[PDB]
């Protein structure tokens, strides 16, 4: 025995702070990574997908594909743009079947149409299990990170909360077969849509955004951390879906705890005064920017 | 039922790559690079992978492991006719790792991007049973140079000298306690490749057709030769062989010629273009000629 720091003790995050700052980088800490080219910014992001951690051999191969891509262009969306070149980086075992590929491009390429961006390459390398490294390159006339939230700010998501993670666990349950609203919330999980609808409206009227890929409150106090502020919600705000609502009533469970805690849903987080509020997109006011530090659900304060 | 659906390993990777582009219904795909117009300019976007117990060991150097993360990446751009920009890294990584390694990872990381002039701008990790790294590179140029550009009558020319990452990996598998000097050298050249950052205008300008050696001379000029559609005729005589490499064949009793024709991992450059554009100021060396027909030949074989 000689005992060394190892990364489990470091945590997540406790790691990416030690990277930037050997890198002494100023960039790193948001969705995405801006940089300066042609009067604009471009955004680079990475995100990963591994076989048995983010889906199994045994799913649909095309969502799959599909999700791939949505999941970074998303990143791409909450900091205010729009998804342009990809590249995709995969680590695939010799047994794989050749139309598991072919059927994951064919969602790629699906997905590449519908946001209007482009695989222009990528790596191909062996591995036990398959591993899917997507790099994605946008761009912006604004840059929207983190840490611009202004007290007085109300706080936004896009969409409902919760879904996903009740479609997950849907998918456990490997029933034979699902009532139309769990195959609802299940194609919620599998086959996300990052809101590339809201582009314009975080471009210009946001002044911290991020998307909602951990649960909200987890991802709530990233963005009250970098802000520097404190976040106030109100859980009998949280936009909730009729299929959610269906999923807890027949499973006996809570709609609140799976919209505050629930990840995967690929909404969006964002803040700015109340007026700059457009009743055309489906965006919900849960609460507001508060002088002070943490995150609070009707009084009291929750930690990720 | 019977699974008679054909797999990867049948397939091939560059087989699996054409079915990819094919299903992308891509243009681009095939490069070192990828090209994309942007700002009256072109950006080059491209990506390698260092996966452990594949192309590195943990008980390599890490710092060394992180300057050839950024290296062999940064080589496909200097190779297509760009400078390297910005950069992520996406690193799959067993919790139980030293967070030393991490640290001394990115020290060889930074190291690499201010020598080279680029960025590492951000990234992504992930928990794994293997250490995994996934470099992403955005580099620009004004002229980008592909693999299929080979006009009958150029000359064939590589830069620095062939083999010697070859040699650098024998040595290290002979995990030995000291190696003398001359050794070093050679596994400085396998553990820490330097990209031809300095030849970045040169290819730009007067290349019509470039690429780096990775997987080897022959290996790659077939690449050359089938993307251009021409035939390479390599003369074994004129392969740039240093020093080092030499007193290692010398040694353990082996044959350079071999090492500088088959030895991988060199990230040297493999560019064509008309003997009068030769610059006498960097230290290309020409090693043979394009010409009609197909494949790639050394002093008359195949
Ligand atoms: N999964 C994938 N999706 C899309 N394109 C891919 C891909 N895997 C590889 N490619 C593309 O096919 C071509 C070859 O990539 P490959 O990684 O084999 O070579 P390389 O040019 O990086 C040289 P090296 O030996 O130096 O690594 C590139 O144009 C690349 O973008
Ligand atoms: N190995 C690495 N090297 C450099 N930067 C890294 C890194 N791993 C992560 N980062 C950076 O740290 C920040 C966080 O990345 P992370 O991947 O955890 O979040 P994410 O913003 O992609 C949200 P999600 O939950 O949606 O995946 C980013 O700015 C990222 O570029
Ligand atoms: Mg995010
Ligand atoms: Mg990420
Ligand atoms: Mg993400
Ligand atoms: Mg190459
Ligand atoms: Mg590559
Ligand atoms: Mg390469």
């Amino acid at each position: 025995g000689s005992f060394t720091m190892r990364l489990k003790e470091l945590g997540e995050f406790g790691l990416i702070d030690l990277i930037k700052k050997t890198l002494e980088s100023k960039v790193i800490g948001d969705d995405t990574a801006p940089v300066e080219y042609c009067s604009k910014k471009l955004l680079l992001t990475t995100d990963v997908l591994n076989e048995g951690v983010h889906f199994l051999r045994s799913y649909i191969p095309e969502a799959v594909g599909w999700k791939a891509i949505s999941v970074n262009v998303s990143d791409v969306i909450a900091n205010g743009g729009l998804p342009k070149w990809a590249l995709i980086s995969l680590n695939l075992p010799e047994d794989l079947e050749v139309s598991y590929v072919e059927r994951f491009y064919i969602g790629v390429k699906r997905a590449c149409e519908f946001y209007k961006c482009e695989v222009v390459g990528g790596n191909i390398s062996k591995s036990e299990k398959i591993g899917i490294s997507v790099f994605l390159v946008g761009e912006t006339e604004r840059f929207v990170g983190r840490d611009g939230a202004r007290l007085g700010d109300s706080v936004f998501v896009s969409g409902t909360l919760g879904d996903s993670r009740a479609g997950l666990e849907l998918l456990l349950m490997e029933k034979e077969e699902y009532e139309p609203f769990e195959l609802a919330l299940i194609q919620r999980h599998l086959r996300p849509t990052a809101r590339i609808d809201y582009v314009k409206h975080i471009q210009k009227y946001a002044n911290a955004s991020m998307d909602i890929s951990d649960g909200l409150v987890a991802d709530a106090n990233h963005l009250a951390q970098r802000s520097g502020v404190k976040i106030e919600i109100l859980s009998e705000k949280l936009p909730l879906s009729n299929e959610l609502k269906m999923y807890c009533e027949k499973y006996g469970k809570n709609p609140i705890e799976y919209a505050l805690f629930g990840g995967e849903d690929y909404q969006l987080l964002f803040t700015h005064p109340k007026e700059r509020w457009n009743p055309f997109l489906d965006m919900t006011e849960i609460g507001r920017v508060e002088e002070g530090e943490g995150v609070f659900v009707d009084g009291k304060k929750v930690e990720p």
